């Protein structure tokens, strides 16, 4: 009897599936973190296109388990403990037609045991921090990894080091060191333990998909940094995923360890709301990539946008590719000029916001940089020459006498249109060696080096 089941129990945790009449005694109501994690079910459901094998990890009597079990679900519920194993069986019993199983064991040996497929989603509520205290933070790091890599999705309810019980003193000093070696992480809620005041954090974990609520797809690869040889300039507050048609940008605003000012921050929602901008309103005429999907919170903000072919130009420079100068230049320039002319132009063009697709078609990729108003442009210009000494002191002829020939101009008359037409009539202009010169040369060659 299950009258009997539930007396046996250390501790009434949950609600007991079905049974209001003990409700007053559970610890915990369920109903929040049900709400939410129903939602999550539903959109992977959605996503997948059909019901999902879920894991339960540490799944004490059963609420969440025997409850996604009714909508349909296939659950695996563990617990180490008997008793409470116990009652699950018994309230799957009465209700025969849920497809639940449970076993008794531990969190450790199960991860360790799991296949890749077995399982669609993970649930690991307030459990963790058990294991951490046990066994410590880097083992348990490897267990969040491979229930990562195991699953499409892991829900995890983290207890925190504010909570003012012993068991604190060994937690790790905010949560998300346990999961942000995972690809990709998103705080979805936090709850009221009820056990004190200090709530707990509920984090949306995947090592294969993009998981935002309006856009819910695999990914095939991801990155911390923006391009090879970037070092650390963002303190690894963001974040790139890249699937099939789709780039995501991920930012966030709040880091731990108190490592993003204030300054960061703001330059994180800054450039994201700025590209937000541009992207749904484009210039005519201007072959701009679309935008699939956006928002913000208060932890982070992300864009998802259409991929658009080729390679990061500086990539192609540092691992000595074959490249068309000429083509990507021309290509890059005429997008230049046209932008101007719509009185728009970028503020910062180098390699590492270029891509260069396979005809050897060169466009800019960042548009966090792309500006409205101011002499000027004259300056942009001045950089487009060092972007261009880069891009090969290292000017043949014809680009030095397009060069030096735009150096002969005054400087009301310096912009894209007119570096554009230069370029373009470039073999008709005279020789610069042939000239004083020579100066043009050697303070672009150490604005190059500087
Ligand atoms: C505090 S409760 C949380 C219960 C449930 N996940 C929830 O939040 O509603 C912890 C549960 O995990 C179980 N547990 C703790 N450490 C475990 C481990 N290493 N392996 C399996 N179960 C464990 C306990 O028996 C208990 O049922
Ligand atoms: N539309 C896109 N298609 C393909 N790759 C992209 C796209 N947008 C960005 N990237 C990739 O993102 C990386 C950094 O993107 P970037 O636009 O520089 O973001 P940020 O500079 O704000 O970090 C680039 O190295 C590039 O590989
Ligand atoms: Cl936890």
């Amino acid at each position: 009897d299950l009258n009997t089941l539930v007396s046996e129990l250390p501790e009434i945790y949950q609600t007991i599936f079905g049974h209001p009449e003990w409700d007053g005694d559970a610890a915990r109501d369920c109903n929040q973190r049900l709400d939410l994690i129903t939602e999550q079910y539903d959109n992977l459901s959605r996503a997948l296109g059909r019901p999902l094998n879920v894991l339960d990890l540490g799944c004490a009597q059963g609420f969440f388990s025997l409850s996604l079990a009714s909508k349909g679900a296939t659950i695996v519920g563990i617990d180490f403990q008997q008793e409470n194993i116990n009652v699950c069986r018994a309230l799957a019993e009465e209700n025969p037609d849920f497809a639940a199983e449970f076993r008794v064991g531990r969190i450790e040996e199960v991860i360790a045991a799991l296949e890749e497929g077995e399982f669609d989603l993970a649930i690991g509520l307030s459990v963790f921090h058990h294991i951490v205290h046990l066994h410590g933070i880097d083992e348990v790091k490897r267990l969040l990894s491979r229930l990562a890599d195991v699953t499409q999705a892991v829900i995890l309810e983290l207890a925190v080091k504010e909570e003012p019980f012993y068991w604190g003193v060994s937690q790790p000093d905010d949560p998300r060191e346990l999961i942000e070696q995972c690809a990709f992480y998103r705080l979805i809620g936090e709850f009221d333990t009820h056990l004190s005041p200090v709530p707990r954090p509920m984090y949306l974990v995947s090592n294969h998909r993009v998981l935002i609520n309006d856009f819910n797809q695999p990914f095939q690869h991801w990155q911390n940094q923006p391009y090879a040889g970037a070092g650390l300039a963002h303190k690894r507050s963001r974040r790139y995923f890249f699937g099939e048609d789709y780039v995501c940008k991920f930012f966030y605003y709040d880091m731990p360890h108190g490592i993003l000012t204030a300054e960061e921050s703001q330059r994180n929602k800054y450039e994201l709301h700025n590209e937000i901008k541009f992207l749904t309103q484009p210039p005519a005429g201007f072959d701009a990539p679309a935008v699939l999907a956006h928002g913000e919170n208060a932890q982070s903000g992300w864009l998802v946008m259409e991929k658009l072919p080729g390679r990061l130009l500086s990539d192609m420079l540092a691992a000595g590719e074959e490249i068309d100068r000429e083509k990507i230049l021309g290509s890059l320039l005429r997008s230049l000029a046209a932008l101007e002319k719509q009185g728009f132009w970028h503020d910062d063009v180098r390699p590492w916001n270029v891509m260069v697709d396979a005809r050897q078609h060169a466009r800019l990729i960042d548009f966090g940089s792309i500006v409205t108003t101011p002499s000027w442009p004259t300056n942009l210009v001045q950089s487009f020459f060092v972007f261009v000494n880069e891009l090969f002191f290292n000017l043949p002829q014809p680009w030095s006498n397009w060069l030096y020939a735009v150096w002969q101009e005054p400087v009301e008359r310096w912009n894209f249109v007119l570096l554009l037409a230069l370029f373009e009539k470039k073999a008709k202009l005279p020789s610069a060696e042939q000239q004083r010169g020579a100066t043009e040369q050697w303070i672009i060659a150490q604005e190059t080096v500087l």
